[PDB]
């Protein structure tokens, strides 16, 4: 039997869809597509009508490719500036009795934790067992099948204000014709591009998103910090449009097709583009475009450099993994290496520890689909 794993990644610019099939442990990419996101500046959906259709267009495209009808459970991730880390510990005392830890005991405890994390108007999207202690002072890597008299588990969780949660939940409930689970797009991205030795030794994931740049760091298998910089790709595009009387659409087209993270060695070859709201065709050079881009990019990083240090107080054995649309700008890793002074690589599903899904060559190598993959594996 082929069990289906549907996944949606709601971004401020694009909504990515993906459907994976597991059969014998035969991960395959049965369907996938991307669509222009609508109805939300970001964080908030300011036009649920426009937004709901964007999600339906995606759903149509997906169902069509599958020559089927999606009725399986969905895993939907979305981006927010309000995601944050929260911990909680849960303990059990079986008295003098020396009970053996089973999966049941572990899920009860994780459930106890989920409840506790639901407070202060926040609600957990991801939970990670951080450490295990059997009857005070015996750190184990896996408590399962071990007999203890007492057990304490510290959990790390990524939470969101239920205010934001409701917003997405309500609208998606009237669009997705099946139950689902919301997830952080930043955490899922990390889960879909990182490697175990990386999540373990220490690594920083820098998502070069649209409205902002997301920051998340892992150490010892779980995230230890998460934040962002209020500077994203949207700003690089505003910059290009400002310097060149061009429109925002034309600005993005240029960035996507001619942009480069290193301008110093480019040729001054001519590049044409339509002026602001007119046929008036104007012209720039390859180098001038990249000069405008370069500035914005140096800011984004130089600005997220304090995060690098802030976590350094708890790791670059893994360096930085760049993901998101920005990660696709040519030679951006080269710019990042100079700014962060550490090893920099591009994140995508292919360069991860994760299973080598079959028929899935383009999206698995696309940084923009990282989260889509993460959503599925950030579960089972
Ligand atoms: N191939 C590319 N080369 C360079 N820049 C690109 C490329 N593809 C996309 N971008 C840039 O990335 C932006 C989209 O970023 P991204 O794909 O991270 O957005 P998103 O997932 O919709 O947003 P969010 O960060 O809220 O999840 C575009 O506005 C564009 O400027
Ligand atoms: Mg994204």
């Amino acid at each position: 039997k082929t069990v289906f794993y549907t996944s949606i990644d709601i971004g401020s610019r694009y909504i990515k869809g993906l459907v994976l099939g597991k059969r014998d442990q035969e991960w395959e990419a049965l369907a996938f597509s991307s669509v222009k996101s609508r109805g939300l500046d970001e964080g908030e959906i300011k036009d649920a009508i426009a937004f709901k259709e964007s999600v339906n267009t995606l759903l149509k495209e997906l169902e069509e490719q599958l020559q089927k009808s999606l009725r399986s459970d969905f895993v939907i991730s979305f981006s927010s500036v309000s995601f944050e880390r929260e911990d909680t510990v849960i303990e059990r005392d079986f008295g003098e009795e020396k009970r053996s830890i089973t999966l049941d005991i572990l899920s009860e405890m994780q459930s106890e934790a989920l409840e506790k994390l639901k407070e202060n108007g926040k609600t957990p999207l991801h939970i990670f067992s951080k450490r295990y202690l059997l009857d005070d002072e015996r750190i184990v890597f896996n408590p399962l099948d071990m007999k203890a008299s007492k057990i304490a588990i510290e959990y790390t969780s990524i939470v969101v204000p239920l205010k934001v949660y409701e917003m997405f939940y309500n609208f998606l409930q009237d669009t997705v014709k099946s139950p689902f689970q919301l997830k952080s797009s930043l955490v899922s991205t990390a889960e879909g591009v990182l490697t175990t030795p990386e999540k373990d030794r220490g690594v920083v994931v820098v998502n070069l998103g649209y409205n902002f740049t997301g920051l998340i760091a892992y150490k010892n298998g779980v995230p230890i910090k998460i934040s962002y910089v209020p500077v994203g790709m949207k700003h690089v595009i505003k910059d290009v449009s400002a310097v060149l009387d061009t429109s925002f659409e034309e600005s993005e087209r240029l960035i996507i097709t001619h942009g480069n993270a290193v301008y110093n060695d480019l040729k001054e070859e001519e590049i044409q583009y339509r002026g602001l709201d007119g046929n008036t065709i104007k012209t720039t050079t390859a180098k001038k475009l990249s000069v405008i881009i370069h500035a914005r990019l140096r800011e984004i990083m130089s600005k997220s450099k304090k995060f690098f240090r802030e976590v350094e107080a708890k790791g670059i054995p893994g360096g930085v993994v760049l993901t998101g649309g920005g990660a696709k700008i040519p030679r951006i890793n080269e710019l990042a290496t100079e700014v962060f002074k550490s090893p920099v690589r591009t994140g995508c599903y292919a360069n991860s520890d994760r299973p080598s899904i079959i028929n899935a060559d383009e999206v698995a190598n696309d940084p923009s689909f990282a989260a889509a993959f993460g959503n599925v594996f950030a579960v089972s």
